RNA sequence: ACAGUUACCGUAGCUGUAGAUGAAUGCUAAUUAUAGAGUAUAUCUCCUAUGACACUGCAUAACAUA
């Protein structure tokens, strides 16, 4: 379970499963469910509608912390076919689709699935890419709930011998990179 | 801002004259080719057209490396 700024239990709860088969089965029936809220006076409390959906992932590796700090708009893609090169294989087939990525990276591990990274110049290009992928997913009949793509992010860290944490910084100006257009 | 209303004196009430030109009309002028601001101005009757051909995008997997 996560936590808010005031060390309060955040409503964001995360679960896991031993196997992979049951993963899909969890995010198909937990929609609009009202088990209970609180057990006081031997009776149930207020209602609450359940909503389960895959919208977040976690990764821990020794070759991911450094690469994910240089670019400002970094993408993540996975669920690819048999083992592939970057310059010779990933670039060439990219032309067919509409990725429009400045650079790319790899993700070893020795599994039967690859995951190549993407880079963008402006926030608008990144945003537009998201839509493209989403649309394509439907066409292919892959699955709504099936992880296909995501947005990479750097988790907040708190070091020592510091008067103020980075997350609690009020003078930060890391919002100008996201222009607003309407 | 000033004169007039029996050829005596207080009130009261009238004509001409100022500016603002956000209507209409009469006479006379189309006279080099550097001519302007605002609801772009109101009521009622008959008939015709609109309504599937409206802007943009194939980056809507295109024109695709000796």
């Amino acid at each position: 379970r996560f936590r808010k700024d005031g060390v309060q239990g955040d409503t964001c709860y995360v679960l896991c499963r031993s196997e992979r088969d049951a993963g899909v089965v969890l995010a198909r029936i937990q929609e609009t469910a009202v088990p209970n809220r609180v057990h006081y006076g031997q009776l149930f409390g207020c209602s609450f509608l359940w909503a389960s959906r895959s919208a977040l992932f976690l990764c821990d590796s020794q070759l991911d912390y450094l690469p994910a700090r240089s670019p400002f708009q970094v993408f993540t893609t996975g669920w690819e076919g048999d083992v592939s090169e970057e310059e010779f294989k990933n670039l060439a087939y990219q032309l067919r689709l509409f990725p429009k990525a400045v650079r790319k990276f790899s993700h070893p591990g020795g599994e039967d699935v690859s995951s190549f990274f993407l880079e963008f110049h402006r926030m608008r290009d990144a945003k537009l890419t998201m839509s493209r992928l989403q649309l394509l997913r439907r066409r292919w009949r892959i699955g709504a709930n099936t992880p296909f793509f995501g947005f990479l992010r750097m988790a907040d860290l708190r070091f020592e011998d510091d008067v103020k944490f980075a997350d609690e910084d009020s003078a930060a100006d890391s919002d100008l990179d996201e222009p607003i257009d309407y």
